[PDB]
């Protein structure tokens, strides 16, 4: 199983550490072998802009959820939070682009 | 809440598993945080509404669990397992992915 | 192929005649064997309350296409023009609902 | 304008049919009426985004034509149909149906 597109996206808290703000931005995005890898802060068209990755999930041991209204006034959040303890929201305003990437990572957390 | 035609099959009576699927297409309602299954939409072509009106299945989601399934419980793409407290137990599935993944949401806001 | 499920719609032109306005409604909806059945107008939730046949389309002939702007200020319109002249508009706002509608009737159309 | 990776092949060139399909998932970038396939998006695993910047196929949509494919045209379901003012064809899909129809509707306004 694997997926690639371009998703928005914030890291929310490293390894139990919650960040001070949200930064909210779109990137490339690929899930591969099980592990979603987040390219760096940036619409994002041409490939040759998509800089490198970011940030590394491991899905083995991962959670995905739907983020409640309270952590994201933004349309489709979905929380990710890895076995480490570092935790990101991902979304899109498309219900397509969204329920891809839901499948993709939560059948991938499997 | 939500309702549309979803495909469903019980899998499990109270915690004991049935020994095979039984998948219809169904009218499906969520609504107060229970979600009901009605009769099964077709005739053999589409039964007329008044022909389904009776729920087949209700599961109240207070402490049900929801998740994708695994793929190897069923032969059918984008399949999602509910649990309810009771044991009891139903996949839940539709071909258009879209269409499942949002049913998760409405369902997932339903148990909390 | 056939599909079933709730959409909100209005006709637009009766054989070539127009309609004064629009009345917009949700009802049944059922496609089967070429033929896209709107019931009578009423969200709408228990089968008991779906009413009956108010309208038939004959897929052969007709022509499905997204309503521009001025036909409509509803998200995700479609306008379904029937070999006889007769009009209606389709929407849902979710994607997700208007895409398998859209896919089923296109299809269909064939 | 959208972006996205689809799957696609060519299935004319001008006018003239090709033997076989030479389907690949590739980065498409829909933008001022202009639909471009980049090279693609696998190394054999995903290639970096660096080695697949080159455009494989331009579509200008002034006078195309875009359907949504017979289900017989190919063996995968949701398939659309491009054909470009020159005669050139092209297949587009995606397993998922919403992917497809909000593309058909970017490529549509595309076209007008």
């Amino acid at each position: 199983l694997d997926k690639a597109g371009v998703l928005h996206r914030t890291k929310t808290a490293d390894k139990g550490k919650r960040l001070r703000k949200k930064h909210w931005s779109a990137s490339w995005t690929v899930l591969e072998g099980g592990v979603l890898t987040f390219f760096k802060d940036s619409g994002l068209r041409q490939p040759s802009k998509f800089s490198t990755p970011e940030y590394t999930v491991e899905l083995r041991g991962a959670t995905l959820s739907w983020a409640p209204k309270d952590k994201s006034s933004r349309k489709n959040v979905l929380e990710l939070r890895s076995r480490d303890g570092s935790e990101y929201l991902i979304q899109h305003d498309s219900e397509a682009i969204i329920s891809t990437w839901h499948k993709a990572i939560a059948q991938g957390i499997q």
